[PDB]
């Protein structure tokens, strides 16, 4: 036979993938390094059991199967190899995909701290990474960091495609017109590039909560109640709650993200905090109208000793039964 089966939870792999250790584990899957022979190189791993067992798992997992061929750029997953070990639609139960090894997720990397250079250069590469995303006509809605990942080298993917429902979920990264049920364009996104940011700096989450109820008390805290216009976009239940809770001023961003936080001993890094301080405070910005764009933050200072033409303008419900039967299909492409 082609496969074999290793306990890691049981993974049953094609022959060329040796050693595998496990790195990952989410409710989707969970993912093993390995030894690719053919490749002759690392690759991660991951096992999806049986996804289509319900509507959450399925839709997620049907749709990124489609989209992994509507995308082709560096800062976003590509696939190396799609396989199931079963050989029948009825047999038929996981679902492996294999990608390029990496180093670390940005969970691990928020942890460290990182000078501008390299600061920069992961959230350029976020931005062009749902630069390109969106140019497929797919805005994101939930990118966060433990699906975000990092080399040595600098370089980061973006592994996931966000959302589009009960099982038995971070939320921290997700735009106040998500929070809040609103309507939303591109720049939904931004919100969480901001959240992560923010997070590069102060090493603590910005906005955690319980669910959206706390969520919410920590945005508002933060960046103050927002303003009237905003208000006049929420429907008239979420409007009321979001009109009679405690009012805040909220805190300028020199208090959000002191210089204590930044490197800023030489000029060099005294201009970079100030700059670093200047895209936090235009992005996260709880009125989508006033948050800064995809494009008008790739040309931001902080961000636009990077840009590159080639690689910011670049190319482009059912039954479980259907739900086997079209994964099943996409999967023997
Ligand atoms: C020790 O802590 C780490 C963390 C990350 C790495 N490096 C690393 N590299 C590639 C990855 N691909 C996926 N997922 C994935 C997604 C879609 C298709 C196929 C996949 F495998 N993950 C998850 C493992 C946990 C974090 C993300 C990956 N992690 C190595 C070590």
């Amino acid at each position: 036979n082609q496969f074999y089966s290793v306990e890691v939870s049981t993974f049953t792999v094609l022959k060329r993938y040796q050693n595998l250790k496990p790195i990952g584990s989410g409710a989707q899957g969970i993912v093993c390094a390995a030894y690719d022979a053919v490749l002759d190189r690392n690759v991660a791993i991951k096992k999806l059991s049986r996804p289509f067992q319900n509507q959450t798992h399925a839709k997620r997992a049907y749709r990124e199967l489609v989209l992994m061929k509507c995308v082709n750029h560096k800062n976003i997953i590509s696939l190396l190899n799609v396989f199931t070990p079963q050989k029948t639609l009825e047999e038929f139960q996981d679902v492996y995909l294999v990608m390029e090894l990496m180093d670390a997720n940005l969970c691990q990397v928020i942890q460290m701290e990182l000078d501008h250079e390299r600061m920069s250069y992961l959230l350029y590469q976020m931005l062009c990474g749902i630069k390109h995303l969106h140019s497929a006509g797919i805005i994101h809605r939930d990118l966060k960091p433990s699906n975000i990942v990092v080399k040595s080298d600098c370089t980061l993917k973006i592994l996931d495609f966000g959302l589009a429902s009960f099982m038995m979920v971070t939320r921290y990264y997700r735009a106040p017109e998500v929070i809040l049920g609103m309507g939303y364009k591109e720049n939904v996104d931004i919100w969480s590039v901001g959240c992560i940011m923010g997070e590069m700096v102060r090493h603590k989450i910005l906005f955690p909560g319980r669910d959206y109820i706390d969520q919410w008390n920590k945005v508002i805290e933060q960046l103050g109640t927002p303003c009237p216009e905003f208000m006049k976009k929420l429907q008239p239940t979420v409007r009321n709650y979001v009109e009679n809770r405690p009012k805040y001023a909220g805190l300028t961003f020199p208090k959000l993200f002191p210089d204590s936080l930044f490197p800023a001993d030489s000029e060099h890094n005294k201009l970079k905090a100030s700059q670093a301080r200047d895209l936090l405070s235009k992005m996260l910005v709880i009125d989508p109208a006033k948050r800064i764009s995809v494009d008008d933050a790739l040309q931001h200072p902080y961000i636009n000793v990077w840009y590159d033409p080639a690689e910011v303008e670049a190319p482009p419900e059912h039954t479980i039964e259907e739900w086997k039967e079209l994964i099943y299909k996409e999967v023997m492409n």
